[PDB]
């Protein structure tokens, strides 16, 4: 019902560091005919579930480094890429991407899969969704990882989650023009230039999934979202706020990428005030956005915190 198409798979054939099969689920209730990919590894049976939400534009890739590390601590890890990126269906019409339906898609996944026991895993946009997920269903969460991201609020309650769209010019605003501008948009360029340690074959596995721009809807309403929050956003993400600072009572473990120009330290700060026990953050002097790139470190250490408390 949903008009959308499906990358071939030979575009990941040769993928760099990525040897974790593809699971899907085409089943959704809500998404009729559309299939979602998602990476579901370590033991199946394990009590502890680590769910890795990725961002734009990324997909399930951006994980490949901390999947491992989780895996042998022991837990299962699932990590799911959300319609319009990685192997992920994609919807052709950017109308057809709100907050909604990707906030919508997580909690079906999650029922689908009767998740429970879940340390969630988040940035950027996996983190503006997946923040908002617990207040639906507080007892199937009981950990956070959190690195740069924080609440698609307004910009009254919090003016640092608003303020970075404005300032600098090198920061969202390069950015989002980076993105939603060019008719040609080559992926792998921009992951060059905003997550510069990567090497040539990495670049290319986030150009994999789009072989044209007729697959780049999603990618390209994302940066959108952030300037132009509807008020379901607003709405949705206000509340998640109060989840955070009164409800929640989860262990949390939060890594800020010190480069990043965009959602750095002065969005992190604010938020560790805001997420209750969040405790002193793990600062990644030389990751910038994609603090998972630098994602062993983070992995490790969060695991280190935890099990000092379980």
């Amino acid at each position: 019902m949903i008009n959308a198409i499906r990358t071939p798979d030979q575009r990941f054939s040769n993928l760099d560091q990525y040897p974790f099969s593809p699971n899907y689920l085409d089943d959704l209730p809500g998404y009729p005919g559309l299939r979602a990919h998602y990476l579901d590894e370590g033991n199946s049976d394990a009590e502890d579930v680590f769910l890795c939400l990725h961002g734009e534009p990324t997909w399930s890739y951006l994980y490949r480094k901390m999947i491992p590390v989780f895996a042998e601590s022991g837990a299962r890890v699932i990590a799911p890429d959300f319609f319009g990126f990685g192997k992920s269906d994609k919807p052709v019409d950017e109308e057809d991407y709100t907050f909604e339906f990707h906030r919508n898609f997580l909690l079906a996944l999650i029922e689908r899969l009767d998740l429970r026991n879940i340390t969630l895993v988040v940035q950027d946009w996996g983190g503006f969704l997946g923040l908002t997920l617990p207040m639906a269903d507080p007892s199937r969460f009981k950990r956070l990882i959190i690195m740069n991201a924080c609440l698609m609020t307004d910009p009254v309650t919090q003016p640092a989650f608003s303020a970075f769209v404005t300032q600098p010019a090198d920061g969202f605003t390069a950015w989002k023009y980076d993105l939603v501008t060019p008719s040609d948009l080559r992926l792998d360029q921009f992951m060059k230039r905003w997550a510069p340690t990567l090497t040539e074959a990495e670049a290319s596995a986030y150009a994999a999934p789009f072989p044209d721009t007729s697959y780049q809807a999603g990618v390209r309403k994302f940066p959108k979202m952030v300037a132009q929050r509807d008020q379901a956003c607003i709405d949705i993400s206000t509340e998640a706020i109060s989840f955070w600072q009164n409800d929640w009572n989860g262990q949390t473990f939060m890594a800020i990428g010190m480069k990043d120009k965009l959602l750095g330290p002065d969005v992190m700060y604010p938020m560790k005030a805001l997420i209750n026990g969040c405790p002193e953050p793990l600062e990644i002097a030389d990751a910038g956005h994609f603090v998972q790139e630098f994602g062993e470190q983070v992995a490790r250490e969060a695991l280190k915190h935890f099990a000092e408390t379980e």
